[PDB]
C-alpha cells in the first residue's frame, strides 16, 4: 500500500537533528546485540573502480533486523565519493534507509541516510564514553572537521556538561579554522583551540574522536595520556601498536572487524592478537555483562566499524516520531 | 538535490508494462557482462529466522554498477514472504530499485521493484529462447501461475507470434484454473490447456518455462522432447539428472551459481560438473561468442540465478522514459 518518504528536513523536524534520540534508539538496539536478538549479513561494498579507485570511493548496502518488542527490518545504502566536497561542493556521503515490515517484509519508509548515520555515528562515542571515558572528562579532542567531526562535536557537548575545552586539528588548515570559528560562536563558554599539528590535538585530548578520510595511520601510543579514551571512528587513524599497548580494546562487532583485509584481523593473522584479547563489544557493556573503565590511568580504544542496526533502529525511531507528528510525503508503492 | 520517485502505476505509464523496454535494457546489460564493464557483489540475503524460516522469506540487496555510455549505479532491495498471496492476499515479493549517479554516488530514483524484477526475469527467457529456442518453436509450457508465471507469459506472447498452445501446471488447482480462464480471454486465438500434472504439461512443452516456489526437484529429463529449451527460472524445480544429460548448459552468471549451497556447485564438488562442462553465460551468446542452439535435437537449460545488472539496466531505462513523459514524484533529498 503505502510508504512514508522523510528527507533529511522531515527528519531534523521530527527530532533527527538531537543525540538523545539516537542515544536511545542505539541503547536499545546494542543491547539486541549483546542477546543476539539481530540478524545483519556482511555489508558489500560496490566500487566501480574497485581497484583503480580512491577507498571512499564506494557505495555499501546495510541490511539489517531486529528482533524484539517492535521488530524491524531494513537496508541503508550509503555512497561515498572523497572529492564531492573539494570538487563539487557537495557532501562526501548521500543515500537512503528502506524500512520494512518483519510481518510482510514489504518496504514502509524510503529516508534520507546521511545525517542519521552521522548522528548514530556519534551516539556510538557517547554511548562508548558513558563506559570507557574518565567521569567529568573536561578536555574533549576532534580530528577531521568533515560532517562526521561536526555532528561528533554536537553530540558530545549535548551529552556531556562537564567538557570545557575542545581541540581540533584538520589537515586542511582553513578547514579547522572555519569550524572552530563556528563553534566558538554556537558555543561560547567552552574554548576551543585549533591545533598546529594532530599530535598537539591528541595529547592534550581526554576522550579523542577521530573523523579523518586517512588509510595511513599517524596516532601513536606515547602521544595518548593516562586515562585517554579514544573513539576511532575514521578506523585508518591509529597506529597498530595502540591496539597492542591500550589496556582495553572494545569493538561493536568482532566478527565485523575480524575481517581478512582489516587492521585486527592482521594483528590477528599474526600472533599479535585474539578475541581473548579483546576487552568487550559495545553491547555487553550496555548491559553490564562486560565492565566499562575501571580506573583513570587505563588507556582504552574504541573500533567500531558501523552496523546496520544503529542505522536501522534509529531510523525506526525517527520514522515512529514523524508518523506521531504527521511529518513527511506518503507514497503509494503500487 | 532530488530524485524521481517512481511507483508501479508510474512505472506502468512509463512504459513499464512491455516487454519490449525490458529487452532492450537486458540485451545491452548483457552486452557488458559479456565485456566484464560492470561491477556485481555477490547479493546477501536477510532473513529474520534464517534456519526456522521458510527459504521464501528473505529480504536480497542487490547492488550492480554498469560502465559505458550511459554508466549506471544502483541496488534492488527485494522482500519475500512466502505466505502473503495465500495468508494476507498480498503479492509475494515487494521492494524498492534506487538508482545512483556514478559521479558521485549519489541518490537519483527511488522505484517501486517487483513489476521491474518480474518483467526483467521473463526478458531473461525471452532473450534467452531467441538464442536457445528452436526457431518457430508452437508450443510453451507454464509450470506455476503466480506473478512471475504470467509476466513469463505475457512477455512470450509479446515477442513470439508462432505461440499456438499454452500448457499450463500449477499444483493448486484452482490457480491454474483461473490463470487459463483469464488467459484464454486475454488471447482466443492461442490455446491454454490447464493439464492433470506436471509431467503432462513438461512433456509437451518446446520451451519449458518453471516458476513455482519448490525446494524439491520434480522434473525428470526423460519427460523432455529432443529439441526443448528449458528456461529454470524458479531454480529447484530441475532434478540433477537434467544438468548432466542436457546438450547444452547455460547460466547468467557461473560465479554466482557456483555458490556454495547450490545445484551446479554441488555437481561440481562432486566430480559431474565443471566450467568446462558449461555451455556458455547468456551474455556470450547474446555478443556472438559461443553459439547458441546448433540443431534442433539438443536439450538445452537455462538456469538463470538472477543479475542486479538487470534490475538496474530495465529501472534506469524506465526512469529516462519517465523523466521524458514528466512522469513520477519530485522528492528533495534534503
Ligand atoms: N561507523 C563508522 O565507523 C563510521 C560511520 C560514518 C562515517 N565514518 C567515517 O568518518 C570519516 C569522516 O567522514 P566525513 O563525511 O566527515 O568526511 P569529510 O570529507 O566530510 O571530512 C574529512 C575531514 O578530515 C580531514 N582529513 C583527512 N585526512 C586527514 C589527516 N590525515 N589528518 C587530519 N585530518 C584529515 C579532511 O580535510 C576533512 O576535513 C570517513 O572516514 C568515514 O568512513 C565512520
Ligand atoms: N532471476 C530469477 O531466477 C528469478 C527472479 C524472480 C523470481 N524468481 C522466482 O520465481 C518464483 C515464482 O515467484 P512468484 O512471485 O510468482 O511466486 P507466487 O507465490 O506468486 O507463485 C508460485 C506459484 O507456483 C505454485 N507452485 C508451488 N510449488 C509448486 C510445484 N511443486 N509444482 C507446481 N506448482 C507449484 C504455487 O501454487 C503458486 O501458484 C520464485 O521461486 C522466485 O524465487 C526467480
Amino acid at each position: 500500500r503505502e510508504m512514508l518518504y522523510l528527507n533529511r528536513s522531515d527528519i531534523e523536524q521530527a527530532g533527527g537533528n538531537h543525540s538523545q534520540v539516537y542515544v536511545d534508539a542505539l541503547t536499545e538496539a546494542l543491547t539486541a546485540h549483546a542477546h543476539n536478538d539481530f540478524v545483519q549479513p556482511l555489508k558489500p561494498y560496490l566500487r566501480q573502480d574497485p581497484e583503480n579507485g580512491h577507498i571512499a570511493d564506494r557505495i555499501i548496502a546495510m541490511p539489517s533486523h531486529i528482533g524484539g518488542e517492535h521488530a524491524i527490518s531494513g537496508i541503508k545504502w550509503i555512497g561515498s565519493k572523497h572529492d564531492n566536497p573539494s570538487k563539487r561542493n557537495m557532501e562526501r556521503a548521500s543515500g537512503v534507509i528502506i524500512l520494512n515490515d518483519p510481518e510482510t517484509n514489504y518496504p514502509i519508509a524510503v529516508m534520507e541516510a546521511s545525517l542519521i548515520s552521522s548522528m548514530r555515528t556519534a551516539a556510538v562515542s557517547v554511548i562508548a564514553a558513558k563506559h570507557l571515558a574518565k567521569k567529568g572528562f573536561k578536555d574533549l579532542t576532534i580530528i577531521g572537521c568533515g560532517l562526521i567531526g561536526d555532528k561528533q562535536l554536537q553530540s558530545m557537548l549535548e551529552q556531556f556538561d562537564h567538557i570545557e575545552r575542545v581541540f581540533v586539528y584538520d589537515q586542511f588548515s582553513e578547514a579547522c579554522a572555519r569550524f572552530v570559528d563556528r563553534w566558538q560562536q554556537q558555543r561560547p563558554e567552552i574554548n576551543f583551540i585549533a591545533t598546529e599539528n594532530a599530535k598537539e590535538a591528541v595529547s592534550n585530548g581526554e576522550v579523542v574522536i577521530t573523523c579523518t578520510v586517512t588509510d595511513q595511520p599517524y596516532i601513536e601510543y606515547d602521544w595518548l595520556q593516562k586515562g585517554a579514551f579514544i573513539s576511532n571512528i575514521s578506523i585508518m587513524d591509529v597506529h597498530k601498536e595502540v591496539f597492542i599497548k591500550a589496556d582495553k580494546v572494545v569493538v561493536d562487532d568482532w566478527s565485523q572487524c575480524n575481517r581478512e583485509k582489516k587492521t585486527i584481523n592482521q594483528l590477528v593473522l599474526e600472533g599479535k592478537f585474539s578475541k581473548e584479547a579483546l576487552h568487550a563489544e559495545l553491547g555487553q557493556l550496555v548491559t553490564g555483562d562486560i565492565p566499562g573503565r575501571e580506573d583513570d590511568d587505563e588507556i582504552i580504544l574504541l573500533n567500531p566499524m558501523g552496523m546496520a542496526i544503529e542505522d536501522i533502529s534509529s531510523a525506526y525511531f525517527i520514522y515512529q516520531q514523524a508518523q506521531q507528528q504527521n511529518i513527511g510525503t506518503t507514497l503509494n508503492l503500487y
